[PDB]
């Protein structure tokens, strides 16, 4: 899931 990766970069 790339959508969950976005939160990790946030």
């Amino acid at each position: 899931a790339k959508f969950d990766k976005f939160y990790g970069l946030m």
